């Protein structure tokens, strides 16, 4: 009963469409669509805080951390909200996306709509990499492709 | 104490980066920024229902309407929620974009989050233009850059 949808544009191109849909507000949000463009592995996955593409993906600031926690994977307690882990692309450099997350919402405080989606450079550590940068970006690197988080139809 | 940004961009030249800032909780929205690339003279200027980009502006579909009203320029009590009349250009293509707007909003039911904002190929005649299309869409024509409305730091 909520739609939300994200592009996501990057050079390479990388580029995907992510769907995102919550049948109750209480409820568990579906992610699911297909990136392509990438390189084989994992690739960081992370809704960021501002909905802002003005110089790029960098302006959409650090992880979506409405609880001011520490950094993790989608099914630890301790994780940021926008904390989606890693989609992973195979040799043709596509992932296919399929997320069911009860973490971020499609209303309320945890709501993604007006953020950003970024698909990142190298794999997320889920935070259990043990240096500093783990508690915080997962070390996923740079941003390949972003988009601002939108109501759908 | 609310600040939303937008980047215009489409399948031509006509590019832009708007931003609104809302100081009080239903108070009114400033909306300001620049658009290039665009034809002289005067461009509709709308939030449209779905921050939806998958195929282009064309999938952002109509006025963001939630009141169910006719169109309207933003002076007129009639009008759609999205409806924030026309931006205008020079010889040089550039409209400089200072709007207050008090039917927008930043939270609630008006809000815009999420939504896309659309400048268009032509002048809307906000509702006065004396065919069924002025009720609708002030007959602005095709989407020229469109973006989704995303939160700001
Ligand atoms: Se997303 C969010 C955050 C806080 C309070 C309300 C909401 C919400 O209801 N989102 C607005 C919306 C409206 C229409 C369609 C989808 C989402
Ligand atoms: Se205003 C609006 C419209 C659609 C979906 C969500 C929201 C919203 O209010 N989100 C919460 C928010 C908005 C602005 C700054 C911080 C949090
Ligand atoms: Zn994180
Ligand atoms: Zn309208």
């Amino acid at each position: 009963a909520t739609k939300v949808v994200c592009v996501l544009k990057g050079d390479g191109p990388v580029q995907g469409i992510i769907n995102f849909e919550q049948k109750e507000s209480n409820g568990p949000v579906k992610v699911w669509g297909s990136i392509k463009g990438l390189t084989e592995g994992l690739h960081g996955f992370h809704v960021h805080e501002f909905g802002d593409n003005t110089a790029g993906c960098t302006s959409a600031g650090p992880h979506f951390n409405p609880l001011s926690r520490k950094h993790g994977g989608p099914k630890d307690e301790e994780r940021h909200v926008g904390d989606l882990g890693n989609v992973t692309a195979d040799k043709d450099g596509v992932a296919d996306v399929s997320i069911e997350d009860s973490v971020i919402s499609l209303s309320g405080d945890h709501c993604i709509i007006g953020r950003t989606l970024v698909v990142h450079e190298k794999a997320d550590d889920l935070g259990k990499g043990g240096n500093e940068e783990s508690t915080k970006t997962g070390n996923a690197g740079s941003r390949l492709a972003c988009g601002v988080i939108g109501i759908a139809q």
